[PDB]
């Protein structure tokens, strides 16, 4: 009763930020959803046309509730940090408000003070490429988007946040040990993402009382995963074959445990990388 | 229903285990405890006397409700194990069916299979000494005791419990980082655990579709806490000061943990050691 | 006889890079620095003016061997790269073949192939505020200087290095455990690197049989550790009080690591962040 | 000089213990073996007759030199604890001064002080069996020749050795992650054995300024890699096919590691776990 989550990083229901919306209204937490530009017209479309009905199902006693939804882009920290390509761009001129300073103001104005923040978004524009073929531009865009995106968040939105408030974000084991086909930055955006929760949990746990953590997921079958290179259909199987329990993973697998680290009931946890990835990780050889 | 939680490592209502029996018993969850018999007698008299009533109110909405006391010794496997100077005991003649075995029979005897076990015990007769001066016999005795218990809890109670069932067992992170005070190889015994954890996530959840996990809980003031010498307070102490959430650690703080962990909704999650300390473990210097 | 040494990351003797030509020069190794071009001059000066002639006694038998002596900038991948501001820089103006690409095809043209590489270097524009109050710009300039510049320097370097050569670049432990001093994305970019150092491996030594490895040191007072917010003498002080081994940390402790790791001697690791901190890292609390 | 190292666990030239000995031999270091009684006859005719001549080999420049051999059991460790039995049996009848205080006495008195010590042996009755089923004895059996024996030998020759002496052991990384195969507790001796080795490393270090470190080597197809019954050639062929370097690992590779770590030249390295594996271990997923 009185529980608003933002969740950054939703274009569509085969993610994680949908099955992380879907557990947390299991709770009645009311889910304001931050959309990347390029895709928000696309996702409102959808949305409008009814194509998301039965993913809003949580049971026979009730639909998902979405408070808002906002166009959101992570690149920019405040109205200042727009460049002129983007401010003249088909998919952006034609919305406004969508830096992250922005999105917190406006969120803190139409509902007020939130207790729950959900990191769940990434990119990379080199991430087909090795990390020894990966660009300057390239790196930093990763660490950017990936990464410094979470320590904005935070900056911005603790202002707007209650005490005892809770923050998650998503992680790949990708961090800490070598997987080939995870390029571009994206494995270095990823180890610098669990470091900063440590250093994050420290700042926002002595100065706010706030809670983070992240949660290191298993393989997804998602539109971004699909952007990496079949490298996703060979994780899922591997991973179905090899991991400790042999089931399918789901992003309400990820959803319930997001849940559970926002809720008050994880009130002694922080700074923490939780695996949610049915095991695989504890494993070394395959059998 | 049928949620039934078997919790070994009990003796009176300042350890983990009143607090994970707590936590459980707010989700309707019967509880079975398992109680060393050095400390049976005293445990069941002051429970008659209503000595507990107190310790036992949830909300004043509820009170905590308990299916079942028994006599339990984590260092004998089966009846055949027993010496026979323990069986003529003082303490151990009065009491039958008290190995893991044995136990594991009674309550599928009694109440079906269970879905829940918790090993929430340790000892180790010299933790008054550091490890270079820890004899054979009590580096042993502490990895028997502590260790050697959560696999055997395992082999027995597999057979008593359903699919998707839920193992956790706590631990201290002077496993992985060097915490002088905690002697007599209980930090060797720990480590041990913490491995044995993984191991026993890979067959437990290929064979069984069953769940293991490690809570590596900050400091309790509990009755065996004391034992160590003073080193509890120190701990507290420095704990309260230096973690990223300055709060007291209560054992319910572990008891909801235990019950997330013990729960469907961590269905992806096994083979993790889950850190609940209020973060002190991610600081490296003090202030 | 016949091994070559680029160190990236010479500013004056008090270093690590100072401490790690000291030890390679022990063995003979021709040594090349490096120089960070504000720096270059007034350290050509010094040297000229026999500041550091007693620095370089190595013992009764030799002086170390610099083959040479080169500006390097690790903010500039070529020469494309470099902006107007820089090129019309006092201290910039007047050097040239300071890029990454420039340096490895000047060393290249001088002296052949080389056969072992050391990023002894970091920087952070903003690293005196922490984290939740660091910049995008500040961040992303953290993780450009102190953890691009590696993966840099291997792409362009290993076109000019012999099969079975060795790379090492240093860390801090402040990517693993909060350090609250250690700010402006540092220990962010410091967790890039340890995780960069692994994938690096997986690359190098399937492409080209080439090592990588990262030394995550104790505290060193060094001009750079001058520059965080008493920090370096607090680091100092505490090590030396409660690291597992009270004695002073030398560079030079560094240095014979680092020479180590560089050698066919250690032709079997790769990959790995080795701590060379007397032990300090192992410690939980302080006793 | 003055170098003298005792060798715990030594059988043939097989295992990582010849391997150690022969690279410490080519830093003119003094080598005295310690010989597990069941195979001292057996080992002592075949070096009488020169069968290990080749193996002793190491420039065709150089031979190795051994101090002395000595019979040695580390489950004992004083005679005091020498059972009736044991005492008695055939193998043993024969020899004297085998326990680990025994072997430090007698050491002690023939040479004097030492500053190396070695310890580089395991032991398992069940480790053909899963860690699920192995029995209380068989798992106790581990820890007491895998583990315990390393605290044991660190309590008994820190008496005859001098300050700055350096300690190693050996241990696999089925310790952190899953090996199905390395069972009977075999799994939880080594990572008992890696955080002893924290433990250990504070004391000594405080103590005595004495050094200790392990060593995670890789498969190597040694005696007691065969027993295990195949696995080692799986684990052999897994590493040649999917470890960052692609080259057959040698026990020599270990030997010049281990070599490394006992002389003055990581002086500041004490506590650590060293990997000594191709880099296998920062793998995820294969390729
Ligand atoms: N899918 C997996 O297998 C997997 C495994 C581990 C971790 N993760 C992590 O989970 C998180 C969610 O991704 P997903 O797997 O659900 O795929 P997804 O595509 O559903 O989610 C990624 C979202 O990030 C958004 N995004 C990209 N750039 C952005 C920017 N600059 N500003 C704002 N939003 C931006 C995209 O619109 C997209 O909706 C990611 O951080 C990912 O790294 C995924
Ligand atoms: N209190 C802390 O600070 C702390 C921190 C980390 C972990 N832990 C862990 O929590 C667990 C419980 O300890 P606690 O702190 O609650 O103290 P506690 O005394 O409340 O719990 C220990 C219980 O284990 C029982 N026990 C001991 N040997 C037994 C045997 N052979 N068979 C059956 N039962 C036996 C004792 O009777 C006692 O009731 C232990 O595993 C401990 O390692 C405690
Ligand atoms: N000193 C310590 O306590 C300590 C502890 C752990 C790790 N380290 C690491 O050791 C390494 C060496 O630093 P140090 O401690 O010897 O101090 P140092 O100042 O002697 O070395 C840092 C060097 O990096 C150079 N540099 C900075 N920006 C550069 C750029 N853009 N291009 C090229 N060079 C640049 C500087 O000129 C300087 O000489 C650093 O990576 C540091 O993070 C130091
Ligand atoms: N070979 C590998 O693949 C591998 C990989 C990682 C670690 N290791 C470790 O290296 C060490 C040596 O094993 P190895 O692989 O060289 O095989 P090995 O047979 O060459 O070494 C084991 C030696 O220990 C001796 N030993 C056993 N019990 C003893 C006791 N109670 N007292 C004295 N000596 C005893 C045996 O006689 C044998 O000579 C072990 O600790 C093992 O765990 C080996
Ligand atoms: O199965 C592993 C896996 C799949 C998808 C992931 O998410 C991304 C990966 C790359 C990019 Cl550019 C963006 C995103 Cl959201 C991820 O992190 C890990
Ligand atoms: O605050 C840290 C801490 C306190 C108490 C603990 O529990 C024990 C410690 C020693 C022994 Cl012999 C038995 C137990 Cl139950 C523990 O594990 C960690
Ligand atoms: O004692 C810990 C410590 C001291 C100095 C360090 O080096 C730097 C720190 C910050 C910046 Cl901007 C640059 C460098 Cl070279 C470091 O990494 C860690
Ligand atoms: O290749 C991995 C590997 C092979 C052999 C090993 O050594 C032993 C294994 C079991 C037992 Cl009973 C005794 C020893 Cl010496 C080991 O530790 C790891």
């Amino acid at each position: 009763n009185e529980d608003i989550c933002f969740i950054a990083g939703i274009g569509d229901t085969n993610g994680y930020g949908w099955g992380i919306a879907k557990e947390l209204s299991k709770r009645n937490v009311k889910i304001i959803f931050g959309i990347w530009p390029p895709v928000y017209n696309i996702f409102m479309k959808n949305y409008k046309n009814g194509k998301f009905d039965n993913d809003m199902i949580i049971d026979k006693d009730k639909k998902m509730n979405i408070l808002d939804m906002l166009p959101f882009d992570a690149s920019f920290d405040t109205a200042n940090d727009i460049d002129e390509e983007t401010k003249n761009n088909k998919r952006y001129n034609m919305l406004q408000n969508y830096t992250i300073e922005d999105v917190a103001n406006l969120i803190h104005q139409k509902y007020g003070k939130i207790n729950m923040l959900v990191h769940s978004l990434a990119n990379a524009k080199e991430v087909q490429k090795d990390l020894l073929n990966t660009s300057r531009k390239g790196y930093l865009d990763a660490l950017s988007k990936s990464s410094y995106s979470l320590i904005s968040l935070c900056k911005y939105f603790v202002n707007i946040m209650k005490p005892q408030s809770s923050i998650i974000s998503l992680t790949y084991h990708a961090s800490q040990k070598v997987v080939p086909g995870y390029g571009g930055g994206m494995s270095s955006a990823k180890a610098a993402l669990e470091s900063d929760t440590r250093v994050l949990a420290y700042h926002l746990g002595r100065n706010y009382n706030i809670r983070i953590n992240t949660i290191s997921a298993g393989p997804l079958k998602s539109r971004a995963a699909t952007a990496i290179n079949t490298f996703i259909d060979y994780a899922i199987e591997y991973s179905e074959k090899y991991a400790p329990l042999r089931q399918k993973l789901l992003s309400t697998d990820i959803g319930s445990v997001a849940s559970f680290l926002l809720s008050r009931e994880s009130r002694a946890i922080t700074g923490q990388t939780i695996y949610v990835d049915n095991g695989l990780n504890i494993m070394f050889l395959p059998d």
